[PDB]
């Protein structure tokens, strides 16, 4: 019964591979328009939805060689939105702060769902803007406190789309999924496997900023067989990553705003060894889906536990705490009470 | 008798050393603020004015180590801006495309110059937002064509505050005085001075990206007596730099925008041996205050003529175009005419 904007990054398609903030919206979208409301899109202009779209460019930035400048269209998109602002009861961003002062200069009330972490630089513009409608993504990304939460909404997936592996592969290998950033501490996995005993197979974008710590620290050991690297992997080829595993390897080292491997590695039946630092305590069951764990060698302990886990009880978790149809509708109450103030 | 607001980068203070766009923000301010004008800066807090100073942050950005993010910077300026625009009767804006959406979010009349080069992706908001109030700092830089150029006002510098020097040091050098990227070719400053058998004195700054350039092409050369360096100059000391050599190169491979060290070269006596492109042709006369070269060993042969050049007659020409009181005159008619519209 409402009009409602989504406010997508533009560096992947609302996605083919990497990229979790657009995959969340894209659920949310789609779902929005099942449920009858009235739902434009603002991403690349290739984006696959039953809502209108509204696109700056042609073909989402990054996997496109041709343009560079992210913030030509970030601002092209920020354009787009808010000079519609009378075209929406409520408008949902998640693109982050460059939308906060935008805010203050329409009438049409304003949804910010926070993706990333909490920055000593960031801190100051969220502070400046503390009274803006806030959504948090997990209970421990709320570092500031100061803010408006409007709610903390949990993300999900389309846990149907993922298939299920009620038994690992053999020859036996651990999986790593995620961007080779230290953030996520790849070199972790690969001491943590060379412990153990049991080979990883690794995949994950590898972006500037990070080819240096790739190159250094990651590459050397990296000699295939008992180290595939694969490569950035779409939505099939990191399913069957996933699925094939005993256990996905999640040896995080920051303040982990969500974290949506460990809930594709469980739709799969793979449950989770991570470190328990930001959103992991809150996301993995320790002894159910996987162990929380504090150094490397509790993960190299925690992995010669998880055969004696249930793999189909690993998926049941995802359906009933990280599904889409749980999402939309806390998103919803959201926009009643942004919309009752 | 009018309320303007001048909108600075904030990478530089309103500038110790490098820094082109800050500088002119400089000169432009403090003058209207001579005038009469009721000035606002929007820069960052250590800048030095007789306006009001209305600042993000109290250091500039660029030689701060406990910043890393100026997108958050820049929108909280952006922010402070435009949610007061009604305190202005012009907003004079010198931050780039990100204020263009904004402009179209308030009646208050804004004015861009334009201080960098028309890119394939920037193109793309520029068109956009074609019938805004454009200034061009130079005509060669008028790529787009579609757009609404108020004028072109040539930048300018306070020619007074540099020292002329009527013959250069013996024995002779060559200068280089810029920052050290590909765009402003200094390996072919050094190629030149090489061929010619003068000695390079240069001087600039090596922001990342540059830096792995910097270490291949640039560093292996200075290691010598023959080649100087003396990273990044503050005023008299690139003032003495560019005022003792017989001639200052200006080898670039970009469409310069304008091109300030040709100017503060000549204001010291120094001609200007440079490479035709962007806004060169403009800047230099041609056989008078320097000389315009196609290719590296052009200007290898075009050293050997400058000592036929006259030193005074390159103070008498910045003095002539590239005065401050022609500009801000040229500033305040631009306001005029938008205002009028
Ligand atoms: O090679 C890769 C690496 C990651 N992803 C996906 O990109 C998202 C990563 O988001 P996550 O929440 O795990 O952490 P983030 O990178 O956003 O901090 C997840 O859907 C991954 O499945 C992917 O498709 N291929
Ligand atoms: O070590 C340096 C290198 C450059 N500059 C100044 O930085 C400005 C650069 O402006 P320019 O147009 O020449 O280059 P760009 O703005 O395109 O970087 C000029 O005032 C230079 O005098 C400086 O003070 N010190």
């Amino acid at each position: 019964h409402m009009r409602i904007a989504q406010v997508a990054p533009l560096w992947e398609r609302v996605p083919p591979a990497y990229g979790g903030v657009e995959l969340v919206v894209s659920l949310l979208t789609e779902e929005l328009v099942k449920r009858g409301h009235e739902v434009t899109l603002f991403a690349s202009g290739d984006s696959m939805t039953q809502a209108k779209l509204v696109s700056t460019y042609p073909h989402a930035i990054r996997l496109d060689p041709n343009v560079q400048e992210y913030a030509v269209y970030e601002a092209l998109q920020l354009g787009e939105v808010f000079s519609r602002a009378n075209e929406f009861d409520v408008i949902h961003s998640h693109v982050g702060y460059t939308a906060l002062p935008y805010t203050s200069l329409v009438k049409t009330p304003v949804v910010h769902t926070l993706h990333g972490r909490f920055t000593a630089d960031n801190e100051r513009i969220f502070s400046q803007y503390r009274n803006q409608n806030y959504v948090s993504i997990s209970h421990s990304q709320r570092q500031l406190r100061e803010l408006n939460y409007i709610a903390t909404v949990y993300n999900a997936i389309a846990v149907e789309t993922h298939h299920f592996y009620p038994q690992p592969s053999d020859p036996p290998y651990l999986a790593f999924l995620g961007r080779l950033s230290p953030e996520k501490g790849p070199h972790h996995a690969i001491e943590i496997a060379k412990r153990v005993g049991i080979p990883l197979r690794m995949a994950g974008k590898v972006d500037r900023v990070d080819r240096d710590y790739f190159k250094e620290l990651i590459e050397p050991h990296i000699d295939g067989e008992f180290i595939q690297f694969i490569g950035e992997a779409d939505h099939p080829t990191k399913n069957a990553l996933l699925g094939g595993a005993i256990a996905m390897l999640f040896p995080i080292t920051w303040q982990e705003p969500f974290g949506l491997v460990m809930i594709e590695s469980m739709a799969a039946g793979t449950p989770v060894v991570a470190i328990a630092k930001g959103a992991a305590p809150e996301v993995i069951e320790h002894g159910k889906t996987g162990f929380l764990c504090h150094s490397v060698e509790d993960c190299v302990a925690a992995v010669a536990q998880v055969p004696q886990l249930d793999r189909m009880a690993c998926r049941d978790y995802v359906w009933q705490r990280f599904s889409v149809e749980r999402m939309v509708s806390e998103y919803e109450a959201v926009y009643d009470t942004v919309l009752a103030n």
